[PDB]
């Protein structure tokens, strides 16, 4: 079920940390560099949520 994991990487002095979260068959992903994200997708889907329409 929901899992809280990530992945680091020392890229030319750049601690790229990608967040991997596996909940209801979905893998969250967001690269973090110097306290700054550049990506944020879900199992390959750019979207947060829509409680209004589920």
């Amino acid at each position: 079920f929901k899992s809280i994991s990530t992945s680091t990487k020392m890229v030319n002095g750049r601690k790229i940390t990608t967040k991997r979260i596996v909940e209801n068959g979905q893998e969250r992903v967001e690269v973090e560099e110097d306290g700054q994200l550049k990506s944020l997708t879900i199992n390959g889907k750019e979207q947060l949520l829509r409680l209004d329409n589920k």
